[PDB]
């Protein structure tokens, strides 16, 4: 599958004047972007017609808004090339170089380097939440509004369709949702997809870079701590998480939980929401067996 790459390397120099392309490979992707390594030097993150039509363009100005306004030594995208349109978005800037932190590698981290890079991290988010974000004040994620919206488009989709049990799930979860204060705290700007697959470590195991403020935006401070209190095989588990709000400091730890909870429950719902608004049928058939699978549970 080198029709991509080599439609990709026809796109850059085209839409970028003066940019040749002496090396050209695929690195990573995402759920609808594809991330290409380019003279061993340059990440191009592209995605082609999708739901999020000015996409590219918030996750940059925050990248702008960041490089700004941030005063650290981890590294961030910090762009150089842009092309945005609906039906094609490219994202280019330098490569940020190391390794992505997995349960293996943390597990063969002294205790110290463990603590370090807890502190990395809660010093991070610290100074991240800490901004004043007056200036994209438009930014703002109401995630309760969001779902709220979603369960309407369920109900005018496919709702009626589904079985008692899966409506049950989803209306539970509503109910949750509407009985919850877990967003009536604290609101800033936070990376809001913060995963240990973000995250890149140097040399001496210390945190040097953090990619993939895609979903960034103005929202409950809890966000950033969902993934880092997961208990799971892809993060490294709630200790970590919980010593690293310790760490940050003057947050309810009960309570990014209870919001680390109520995004979990939702992971289902939300898989067969995306399935819908993309068309994408094996995604409303996973979500929806995922819910029987957690019914189950107990
Ligand atoms: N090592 C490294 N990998 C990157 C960089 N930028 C993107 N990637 C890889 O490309 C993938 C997709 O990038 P990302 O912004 O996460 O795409 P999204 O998940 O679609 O928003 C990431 O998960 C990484 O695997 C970078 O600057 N350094
Ligand atoms: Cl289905
Ligand atoms: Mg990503
Ligand atoms: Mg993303």
């Amino acid at each position: 599958n080198a029709t991509n790459v080599k439609a990709m390397k026809y796109l850059i120099e085209h839409y970028f004047d003066n940019f040749k392309v002496d090396s050209i490979e695929i690195i990573g992707s995402g759920y609808d972007s594809v991330a290409y390594l380019v003279n061993n030097e340059y990440i191009f993150k592209t995605k082609f017609s999708t739901n999020k039509k000015k996409g590219y363009a918030k996750e940059k100005a925050i990248y702008n808004f960041l490089n700004t306004n941030l005063e650290t030594n981890v590294k961030i995208p910090n762009i150089e090339y842009s092309y945005i349109s609906d039906e094609l978005s490219i994202l280019g800037y330098k490569e940020i170089k190391g390794t992505f932190l997995t349960p293996e590698i943390y597990s063969t981290m002294s205790e110290e380097e463990q603590n370090l890079l807890k502190r990395d991290i809660a010093s991070f988010l610290r100074q991240m939440h800490g901004l004043d974000y007056t200036d994209i004040s438009e930014c703002t994620i109401d995630n309760k509004q969001n779902v709220l919206e979603e369960y309407i488009l369920l109900r005018e989709t496919i709702y009626n369709d589904l079985t008692d049990i899966e409506k049950d799930y989803i209306e539970s979860f509503m109910e949750r949702l509407n009985a919850t204060t877990v967003f009536e705290g604290k609101k800033c700007l936070c990376h809001n997809d913060f995963s240990c697959n973000h995250l890149l470590l140097d040399g001496n195991n210390r945190l040097t870079g953090i990619i993939d403020f895609g979903d960034s935006g103005i929202i409950d401070e809890y966000c950033d701590f969902i993934y880092l209190l997961e208990d799971s095989e892809e993060e490294i588990g709630t200790n970590f998480g919980e010593d690293i709000l310790r760490m940050y400091g003057n947050i309810d730890i009960e309570k990014a939980k209870e919001y680390q909870d109520i995004v979990e429950e939702y992971y289902p719902i939300e898989t067969i929401v995306y399935g819908i608004k993309n068309i994408k049928q094996e995604f409303i058939e996973n979500g929806r067996k995922e819910i029987y699978k957690r019914t189950y549970k107990d």
